[PDB]
């Protein structure tokens, strides 16, 4: 993958939308409640609304705020390809209502959801592409419609890898032909974003948004999430709807939450789980129960817990070897059984071949189903970056190109995805049902492949920077449908270590 550089497209498409409903607002009331709200918990934002130290309103003009200031201005990180023009609208009912329709800690809260999500009559989903644009989807995401059932409300959305990072092989991540390229609050150029959840890590990051949504395919929100410093979630295939949500490859797609804190990442996790009779693999969890992911959550967490290490420090380069010594720390001073030095084997477990038949195939699957959408199939996209090879495929599209004459028949490839699931899930429980782990921890995105085919969660918590700043996370993978459990053993590595600390933008 080529260099990250400072590309951003049309400008306009952010500020207009901010620079519309902030002409009636007092700049002086927007710095004074900016410091009491960044980094601050979701928890902590009812309590100054309750307290009338703060409103609905007020909270959503800090973001959009900051935004203007730092995402489009500033120190430009441009994470954010569209705006709610109808933000604080829908900001202002949620404050009149709010006495009366209170109920969740979701309610009033903005939320950001990644550019391949759909939202009605107001926000495009192009899942990063300039083909895709001004294409304002039908209906909304499941995940959406349920997110306002519980007064939450999409704040705008968040830049991307384009197409979840399959495009061509020299895309730096969180580069997009719609809005341009990602940068990392931490330190812009010098560190990547990684992919292809770039920019929902961002928002939450450089407190541009409370709480995020993103996609992963493989790796996808973990990586960003850890490149980053926040905290991202990956739910069980079955967990979380994909209705409404621009796909790649439906066998390992999936949505999931995406925070500074443990607690907040679960708050959002409460409204994007549920039933789809869309969706047929969200019939796994039909005989189970919603719950609240808040409550069972301890600092004494990690007591008793059985964590297996996926990472050695001896063997740990200079740079994140305090960062990996640390890690192990914080498990033990937390009460945990660790388990030396766990390598994992990828034997069997395929993803490429799985991403290059089903793109294809899932892809003119979604287009046909779409009204008026400026594009029925894959072909048809090809052809129209094309015309436009500098502006709408900078860096090529060898992969998109790679699937649309892909050879692979439909028996290679459920054959491939059978034997695949069989070895991932057999191999992780190999250590976590069989040996009684409760969890896996490893760094960065190291060992993605094998939990994200079983269908294992994975939870990313922030467990410092190394020499260089350079942000480096734990990411834990739970075992099938234990959510509950993950976010109970991240929170406690999550308190027990404190490892975050907010950019200097």
């Amino acid at each position: 993958p080529k260099e990250p550089e400072r590309i951003v497209y049309d400008k306009e498409r952010v500020l207009q939308p901010i620079h519309n409903q902030l002409k009636g607002i007092n700049i002086e009331n927007v710095k004074i409640k900016e410091k009491e709200v960044v980094n601050a918990t979701v928890d902590e934002l009812q309590k100054m609304i309750d307290d009338g130290k703060l409103s609905y309103e007020e909270l959503t003009s800090i973001y959009l705020f900051r935004i203007q200031e730092h995402d489009q201005n500033g120190i430009t990180l441009n994470s954010v390809t569209e705006i709610n023009p109808n933000a604080m609208e829908e900001a202002r009912k949620l404050d009149q209502e709010r006495s009366r329709n209170k109920k969740s800690n979701l309610y009033g809260i903005p939320v950001v959801v990644k550019d391949n999500v759909q939202t009605a009559k107001v926000m495009p989903t192009s899942a990063g592409t300039y083909v895709l644009k001004d294409w304002i989807a039908d209906q909304d995401a499941t995940i959406v419609k349920q997110l306002k059932e519980e007064g939450a409300f999409v704040l705008g959305k968040a830049n991307m890898s384009e197409w979840a990072n399959y495009l061509s092989f020299t895309m730096p991540s969180g580069y997009s032909g719609k809005k341009g390229q990602n940068l990392n609050p931490y330190g812009p150029i010098m560190f990547d974003t990684s992919g292809s959840s770039s920019g929902s890590a961002t928002v939450v990051a450089a407190d541009f948004a409370p709480l995020a949504v993103g996609t992963e395919t493989t790796g996808s929100i973990v990586a960003p999430a850890a490149q980053q410093s926040v905290v991202g979630l990956r739910p069980s295939l079955g967990r979380v709807s994909r209705t409404g949500i621009i796909p790649l490859a439906e066998t390992l797609d999936t949505a999931g939450p995406m925070a500074r804190t443990v607690k907040d990442a679960a708050t959002l996790f409460n409204a994007m789980i549920g039933y789809d009779e869309k969706d047929v693999m969200t019939e796994k969890v039909k005989d189970k129960e919603r719950i609240d992911y808040t409550k069972d959550l301890s600092i004494d967490g990690l007591k008793g817990k059985k964590i297996g290490l996926l990472f050695s420090v001896d063997q740990q380069d200079e740079n994140r070897k305090a960062v990996a010594e640390k890690i192990r720390k914080d498990l033990q001073d937390a009460g945990a059984i660790l388990t030396d030095y766990i390598q994992l084997n990828n034997g069997g477990v395929d993803n490429l071949q799985t991403l290059e038949y089903e793109f294809k195939h899932n892809v003119n699957d979604y287009f046909s189903q779409q009204k008026n959408v400026p594009v029925k199939s894959l072909k048809e996209i090809i052809a129209f970056n094309k015309r436009d090879s500098n502006r709408r495929i900078k860096y090529g599209q060898t992969l998109i190109e790679a699937s649309e004459k892909s050879t692979i028949t439909k028996d290679e490839f459920e054959k491939v995805v059978q034997t695949s699931q069989e070895n991932a899930k057999k191999e992780l429980n190999k250590y976590l049902v069989e040996k009684g782990l409760d969890a896996l921890v490893m760094i960065n995105n190291e060992e993605v492949l094998l939990s994200a085919v079983a269908g294992y969660p994975e939870l990313a918590v922030p467990a410092g920077y190394d020499n260089n700043g350079e942000p480096v996370g734990a990411v834990f993978v739970g075992k099938q449908f234990g959510e509950k459990e993950l976010f109970n053993i991240g929170y406690a590595y999550e308190q027990q270590s404190k490892n975050r600390k907010p950019p200097k933008l």
